[PDB]
RNA sequence: AAUUGAAGAGUUUGAUCAUGGCUCAGAUUGAACGCUGGCGGCAGGCCUAACACAUGCAAGUCGAACGGUAACAGGAAGAAG
């Protein structure tokens, strides 16, 4: 599995005594042919924080339906504030995404993708936004088996 | 063969998510200014005062339309070193 790390955050609360900072970390992990997951991790030290969310990752990993690492189709995906427009692109355009779409996009092995994010762009949110477009993608043969006809059919 | 094409980031908070403005990374120019400055090719060069303008030049040509002959170049006559 690839692994990245997307985001670190230093988060407080307040204690009679004053602030206790902790750390956040956003992970995805991926083997590079249509599975991702993400992970998200607190603990005091950053270390930490990013081994809780590596363990997360690897456990709750979807698949998604590739097609020669790009896109079955354009997909939206929304998260909260975060809303995703992803669409099949041509060998050698690259992933033209945002860092963050960017990250799951590459780990899933999406190698030529053309993004956008609208909205927040809040790394957690837009992670779950492009996960959420990823799952959802239909291939040609669910449309296939779903609606009773053939492939070519489609 | 001839529309293969779309990236985000910083900043409100003790911290958070959202909302929302401000700001930045890009491309561009008849540019200007600062520092610096070797050569070439190709292009470009009053965006303001349609303000005022010295001087030179930017519209002439035809004798195969015409009377002519001021030039000067021949030609013919008539005479002087
Ligand atoms: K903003
Ligand atoms: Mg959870
Ligand atoms: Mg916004
Ligand atoms: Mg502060």
């Amino acid at each position: 599995l690839q692994e990245k790390l997307i985001a670190v955050n230093r988060v407080s609360k307040t204690v009679k005594g004053g602030r206790i900072f902790s750390f956040t970390a956003l992970t995805v992990v991926g083997d590079g042919n249509g599975r991702v997951g993400f992970g998200y991790g607190k603990a005091r030290e950053v270390p930490a924080a990013i081994q809780k969310a590596m363990e997360k990752a690897r456990r709750n990993m979807i698949n998604v339906a590739l097609n020669n690492g790009t896109l079955q189709h354009p997909v939206k995906g929304v998260h909260t504030g975060s809303r995703v427009f992803m669409q099949p692109a041509s060998e050698g355009t690259g992933i033209i995404a945002g860092g963050a779409m960017r990250a799951v996009l590459e780990v899933a092995g999406v190698h030529n993708v053309l993004a956008k994010a609208y909205g927040s762009t809040n790394p957690i949110n837009v992670v779950r936004a492009t996960i959420d477009g990823l799952e959802n993608m239909n291939s040609p043969e669910m449309v296939a088996a779903k609606r009773g006809k053939s492939v070519e059919e489609i």
